[PDB]
């Protein structure tokens, strides 16, 4: 789109927040309540999301749902999309922001947390984003894909989480260009953060606010932007684009 | 750091040597190499009769030893194993080809959790059972890890959501734990190779543009893998191989390190 | 900071103008798009007589006003009354065209120091001067500075030496005086005009697959039109995506903070 | 194509390398190394009272052989002529250090051509007869031009426009010799060095209030210089920031000049 952003984008919307519970996911739950969208909220903690709700629901989403359950199940996440959607009737945004829990390691010989990270962090997107499509198709919506730096570029003591988050990238935009001429109108953003100021972040390990970026990732995908960009340094996200990419995929195309 | 030295075929003398999808392809070229510099190889793939079909070559090439072992990487367990009975099999490892990949053919993603997930399974953790399984061996020896990639592995491009996931994840991965080795004095060679179009048999089939020939392909494979370079472009294309380096990522890296 | 919206041949109707070596190739173009969208216009070159048609057939197709003067910008007391005398004529001047090169042929470099010499005089000098005169006019109406360039002007290319210096000084000093005027607040805008090989008699009668002189101009004149820092223009996509500096940009717009400008 | 294999500082004993505008920071600096690598040097600048102190160290610190002949590259001339005479005195000639700059200062560009048009003879003019001179002892040595550069010389900067101009000529001009002597098979490397802010007395004394970058160590600077030369290496880029000095190379013009090189 040409626009610039404005709250009033996602008034009414009918919106999926995964990972919601804690950190940015609840964030974005939030900022779509604010902004009056149709939300539906899930992670593990039934307890911990009926309470994201009732905040939902003060300050003033369209209305508010929550269905507990694990990403890990694939089963779970189809009748999750079935499920949501009614009870919005429809669905404009996808938002695929949960985790599976790792740790700051040397990767020796870890295997099942390399298999379990590949199907929580980036399998079950696939599943989630199958399932809502024929919906997304409808209200030629939007999927909105959270990633990290580290799912652009290396680093240590994260072999597991990285090799998930650059696959994300492959899938997505690979099936990006798909849509870009089977001419479905779905727009994919792929979100790049740096480290954020999240509980579970900053007991793990400079840090950019929550707050704001959940907003930032919201905007990217209420713009149908390509890739979203966060961090706390101003140096970081000039840099982390990659023009070399573009060209490439443009001429062979 | 690319240990400082002209590539030369006897860096493949006597070195103890696994090549994955290793029945046809690139594969066998790289094992035909290797053959020809003298070097134990252990081939591994399913067409245990196609396999047979290569070790015989490849001894009357010169090579020091050849077995074969035939499975399925669809099997973790058996790939782990496969890793041991190849290291009994030649009393130690100097090199880790990591080559194979599942079938997939040109098509729109629609509906196929089960490629996703097979792709995922066979081109991507696959891999990293026959490394980890690998590493002993290798920490003894100061040896190689080389993973086979492609320019989906790089860049987007339609048709392939399947495999370029799995492509993108490797260099997510090993390029993760490289530097987990660099920080830990760890000294073992992990190369990851790009490729653009190769004119195999099976990948010429379903592409009905410029094809680069196998020969110089897996010849490029290893000497990068000897030359314990980090990656290693090879297109039928000069002018684009330059660019799909990717400097902006380097620094970032280097920048954070 | 370039435009909010697109380009309509009506933004440059009445407007006073000059183009330097417009007496053909390029600039002969410029000259002619710019009459027939009824601007007010002088001209210049060394050769009256050529000028003389250039003006003719320019009022031919709506030219607000055309004028020429005609002289040699290796003389820097030229470059700078004819801007004045050009200024007078007009009452004003929105768009200044810096064009003009000197003659020059493909060879190996060897030891002709006066060729390197004048094609800075020429090529780059005289373009300095021509602002210095110009943008007090300028700054007036808020107008507008376009150089014209070459990739030879961002890359290296042999048979070019001494040409390929001065376009390259081109961008050196204009990249770095329209930051300048950035800061100081002067709404004069600044386009850099990078071209491949043009289809101009010149051009081909020296030299490959030549990008039509006709268009270039329109786009020149777009690109100093929509205030853009920077014009590509080339028979080949391919080469027109490539000639952007992302590193450059970052760097520049990074160390944009070493400094504050206040003695001033 | 620098030479593949690691720099010792033995690489340097016995090679005759003129330094220009070596009285002074980088290029006292480069006298200095050259002078402990058992180097024959002929230093100038103006000044010859601080020449000789230059001298004298160099002759204390190794030199093979050490003078100056003091001179203004104002003057063609001279710079002309200080070649042959350098020459004369080291029978011969390996390598060429092109340094010196016309005093000047951060400010806003107004209306001082005068500045202009010293900063391209000097920084810029000067350099090629220079130039011109040596290559016919160059070439006889398989020798090596360096050229000192800014990023200044790369990247727009304000307060710098002539200064700025006259680097980036350098890269358009050298840069171009440069892909010539490849094809006319001239062998004899040219480095073109591109420099953040270094800790010299003048770079201090100028920028100190007005700018607040971190300054690089001229002694190493030196140093980086010299290696780059002797590995003739295509640019040495050194800055006190190692994020500036990676994202500084340009690869889409590298590219470019690829495109159009073997397909002309
Ligand atoms: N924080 C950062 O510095 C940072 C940096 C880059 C990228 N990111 C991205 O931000 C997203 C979340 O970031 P965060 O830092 O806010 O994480 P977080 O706060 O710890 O929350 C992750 C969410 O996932 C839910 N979850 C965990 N395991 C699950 C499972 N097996 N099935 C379903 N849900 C599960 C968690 O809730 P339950 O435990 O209740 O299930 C939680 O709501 C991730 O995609 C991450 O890659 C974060
Ligand atoms: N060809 C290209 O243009 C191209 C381009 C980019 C990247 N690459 C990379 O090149 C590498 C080799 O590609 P290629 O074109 O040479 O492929 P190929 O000729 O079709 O060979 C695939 C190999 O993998 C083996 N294989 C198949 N299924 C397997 C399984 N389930 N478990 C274990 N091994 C299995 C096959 O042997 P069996 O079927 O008998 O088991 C065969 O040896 C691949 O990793 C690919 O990523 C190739
Ligand atoms: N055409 C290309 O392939 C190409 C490629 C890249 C960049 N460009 C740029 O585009 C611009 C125009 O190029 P062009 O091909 O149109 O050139 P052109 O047709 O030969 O025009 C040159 C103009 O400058 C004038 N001129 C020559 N010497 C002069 C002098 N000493 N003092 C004042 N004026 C003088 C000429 O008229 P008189 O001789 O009668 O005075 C003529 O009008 C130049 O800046 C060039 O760098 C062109
Ligand atoms: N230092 C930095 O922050 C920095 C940054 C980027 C690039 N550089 C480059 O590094 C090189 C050396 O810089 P620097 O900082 O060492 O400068 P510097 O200390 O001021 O060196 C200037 C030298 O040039 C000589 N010189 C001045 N005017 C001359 C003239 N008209 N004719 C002949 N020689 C003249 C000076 O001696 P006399 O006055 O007695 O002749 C002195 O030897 C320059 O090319 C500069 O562009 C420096
Ligand atoms: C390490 C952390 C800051 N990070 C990152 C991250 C990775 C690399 C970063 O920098 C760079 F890419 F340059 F390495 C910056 C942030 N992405 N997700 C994360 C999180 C994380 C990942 C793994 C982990 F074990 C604990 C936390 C989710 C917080
Ligand atoms: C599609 C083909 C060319 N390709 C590639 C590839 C190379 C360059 C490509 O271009 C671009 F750079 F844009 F990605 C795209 C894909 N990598 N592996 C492949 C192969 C392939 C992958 C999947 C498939 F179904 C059929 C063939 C393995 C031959
Ligand atoms: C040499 C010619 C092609 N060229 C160019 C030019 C443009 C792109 C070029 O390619 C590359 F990008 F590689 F530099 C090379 C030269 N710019 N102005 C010119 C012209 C030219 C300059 C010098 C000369 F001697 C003869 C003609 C002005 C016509
Ligand atoms: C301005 C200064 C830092 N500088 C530079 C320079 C280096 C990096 C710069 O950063 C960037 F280019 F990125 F902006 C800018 C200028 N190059 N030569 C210089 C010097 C200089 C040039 C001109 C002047 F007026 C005062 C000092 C020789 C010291």
């Amino acid at each position: 789109l040409n626009e610039e952003f404005r709250p009033e984008m996602l008034q009414g919307k009918k919106v999926i927040v995964t990972g919601a519970s804690k950190g940015i996911g609840r964030e974005m739950a939030y900022h779509l309540a604010k902004m009056g969208a149709h939300v539906v909220v899930t992670a593990r903690s039934k307890e911990t999301l009926q309470k994201v709700v009732s905040h939902c629901l003060e300050l003033g989403a369209a209305s508010a749902h929550y269905i507990a359950g694990t990403m890990e199940d694939m089963t779970f996440a189809e009748q999750f999309v079935a499920q949501a959607g009614k009870l919005m009737g429809g669905l404009d945004m996808l938002i695929l922001n949960h985790i599976t829990n790792t740790s700051l390691n040397l990767f020796h010989d870890d295997i099942h947390h390399v298999r379990k990270s590949m199907e929580v962090n980036f399998l079950s997107y696939v599943v989630l984003t199958v399932a809502a499509l024929p919906m997304l198709k409808q209200s030629n919506g939007s999927i909105v894909v959270v990633s990290s730096l580290a799912g652009k570029v290396a680093y240590p003591m994260v072999a597991a989480y990285s090799a998930s988050k650059f696959a994300l990238d492959g899938f997505f935009s690979s099936i990006r260009k798909e849509y870009s001429v089977s001419r479905v109108n779905v727009s994919i953003t792929l979100c790049v953060l740096g480290l954020i100021d999240t509980e579970t972040a900053m007991k793990a390990v400079q840090a950019a606010p929550k707050e704001e970026c959940a907003l930032e990732i919201i905007k990217g995908g209420a713009l149908r932007q390509e890739e979203v960009y966060y961090d706390s340094s101003l140096w970081t996200t000039l840099l982390i684009r990659n023009p070399s990419r573009k060209i490439l995929e443009f001429l062979y195309s």
